[PDB]
């Protein structure tokens, strides 16, 4: 039972700054460090940066330097980032996730998001980028990495009331109480993620992530549909991504 | 230069027949057998039987005796299908294709179709998955295909693309079609394969099918859509999802 | 035997350029407009604006204004549209048209399109309906466009088939365009417009759009799909309805 | 309020009869006959006859001559059809429906249905059968028939959980009560029904009927289906053909 809990949904105008917290409970805050991610529908996810709240230092990607300061407080077992001149750009849900210890390890363990609404890497191409199957068939995404990443990539599951769920790690090894019909395979650029035995659970976002090397980068995303057959009965209902399910 | 020149489109009432024909040149007709197949747009395909020109022999889909009688008439390299007690049901796109007495292998020549309108058990079943799928050129995209009984490694891929015939990509499995890119690739044994794109063309985006050649009769996977994708918008929208009763 | 021969497809990183041709034969290049259309595959086809080689006059769209160059080179009889600053909403596909410069009505000769992929006010609303619908050869179907304002009678009417290019059927609302099958027919006036296809052939099933030519920028209609109907089976299946919040 | 009450559904073994009922209230039955319609999904609405209680007398459509028995029962304002020699081929809804006297005219108060399960004329072919669009769009229904009818085809709408109601007709003359977005034209033999600004309520199976000349035949039916567009919220329902509704 590690929760991360973030502060609420924040409207601002351009200009302003926002600091949005992150309230960690279920292990020592200062064993590990926080990252934090941004999510919109059209560009994905984005890794901001790590703080390491035992000694306060701070590791960013270039491209978030300057427009976010991460903070920690250690009395609290809360985490902060604080967004600066804020612009419509800057309009998306912001994630914080456990790391380990300092390392380039992905999380397998994320906050629920805060949205804000304004008013030599590697990069990854996922495809495909819908899909539609049938409960107990199977489908294969895929993930190419723009330079070599050896082994390691991960693949995510990020469902509506979720948070986000660490399927696959380092290729092909299978996470924890993930079940074995979720597999991955790969090494070097090119990778799967292969879901069998499909069932009505797995519609979701899923997402690719290389954890090689800094600034984690992540593949844009794939959404699963399943049929279910109109001679049958079900129920249609709707879900979104969590810009605007929040 | 091979054809396969299909008669033209019918629209017949209830209770008739047709007989539709198949004018193939460009190679020994009485050499090769002719296969029938019926498709109903977008929708399944089915094999319906085969004739052997040189003796008369024919082989039919159990479920199509009596719906089909094939004939082939040797001086003229024209093969016939007849199909009599006409319902709406056998309202389709019915093809015939150069047929190999060789090998199980099916060949990469179809007839373009025709269509007929209607108006006024122990075999192979064959799941194709996803049954739609959006990408962009440039990208990958892989295609499952899997068997409810082992087919061992005869599985072949088809690319329909509208106002061409039908184009064989892959036979036994992983075997690459003399002429087709090389972006294309199958694996798989038993029941499970797969159909992997690479480096996708604009050409691509089309329709695909898988048919085991294991076995008699030869059975054909739903199909799947490729379609390029739409990009994310940024403002509020919607998906689906649904659970049963 | 005119021919628009447009360029190759591009595949361009965000914040490229891309300079898409257009080589025109089999009339006076001088003589005459080219238009330039955007289209998101199977979607909304919009009007980007239109290049004189003459003069090197040039009239756009003003939402396209920045985003597209309009060129031509005479002694090559080639034309040429540059996208700058390239972002995936500008993912489409490319047309060029020869434009009349005489009458408002759109020409009969589109170039067959350039895909461009990008990766790794008081101007006339039509309203196309119905967006799908199904049908058998030999049946009649009628589509309905709608404008937000008066375009008098200066609609048009396109077929859209995959492998061709866009077929001009009917322009200023009830005129047919030469070669074309008099099954077409075309009505209305002011604001509510109709194409009618009667004895449907199996060629027929395609997509259509209208398009208003009264006054610039030209607008589309979203698109109709005409789909073979499947029959109405006789087991227990569904249907769908909806309602809003 | 005219009403008829049809019985309830009937469940039978091939070769049996059934006997279904018809209880009429609202009018004076003995004024006029009362029709009997058969629907399945494949073939659409047949007419098997009418029966005309103050006299007793019957019409039946020769396709159904022998198969259907038609009485009425003056006391109790009730109507009956027997099914005799029953065969898989007649399991459908059965309805009956109010005529105007002995005439030709169509009607306008038809029975819920009673579902049976078995365990020269005009042909008027009708197109598109199946039709999407969007709320505030205009929609157009062909109808065709094999021979002269002068002006007189009907349209009805048949939604679920409604009894069919009769929209147009003689051709283009709007009933009572129906808004006037709905429009009818056409003469002889080719003849349309068209529906403006659309709205959610307009989905449902729609049929024309020629009535010019007995037996009475109708037009395959259409089935209208409404978008709500996805940037929206809303719900998604199922509905069926009467003959699954039961
Ligand atoms: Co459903
Ligand atoms: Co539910
Ligand atoms: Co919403
Ligand atoms: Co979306
Ligand atoms: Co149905
Ligand atoms: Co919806
Ligand atoms: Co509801
Ligand atoms: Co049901």
């Amino acid at each position: 039972q590690v929760q991360l809990q973030q502060s609420d949904a924040e409207l601002v105008k351009p200009g302003a700054s926002v600091k949005i917290s992150c309230k960690v409970s279920g292990y020592t805050f200062t064993d590990h460090t926080i990252h934090w991610m941004k999510q919109r529908p059209e560009q994905g996810l984005e890794w901001i940066g790590y703080n390491y709240p035992r000694d306060g230092s701070t590791k960013y990607n270039e491209k978030f330097k300057g427009k976010a300061t991460l903070t920690a407080d250690k009395s609290s077992s809360t985490a902060y980032m604080q967004l600066n001149s804020l612009t419509s750009e800057d309009s998306a849900v912001y994630f914080c996730a456990k790391g380990f210890i300092t390392t380039v390890v992905p999380s397998a363990y994320w906050g629920q998001g805060t949205l804000v609404t304004v008013s030599s890497d590697v990069q990854i191409t996922q495809s495909p980028s819908y899909l539609a199957a049938s409960p107990g068939e199977t489908i294969t995404i895929n993930c190419r990495a723009s330079k070599s990443i050896s082994k390691y990539l991960a693949w995510y599951q990020e469902k509506p009331g979720k948070t986000n769920k660490l399927l696959i790690y380092s290729g092909s090894t299978l996470q924890s109480g993930i079940p074995s019909r979720f597999s991955g395979s790969g090494s070097g650029t090119d990778f799967t993620l292969t879901i069998s035995s499909l069932e009505p659970e797995d519609f979701a976002m899923y997402y690719c992530q290389q954890h090689n090397e800094y600034p984690w980068t992540f593949g844009g995303g794939t959404k699963l549909e399943i049929k279910l057959p109109e001679t049958g009965h079900h129920h249609h209902h709707h879900w979104s991504h969590p810009q605007f399910e929040k």
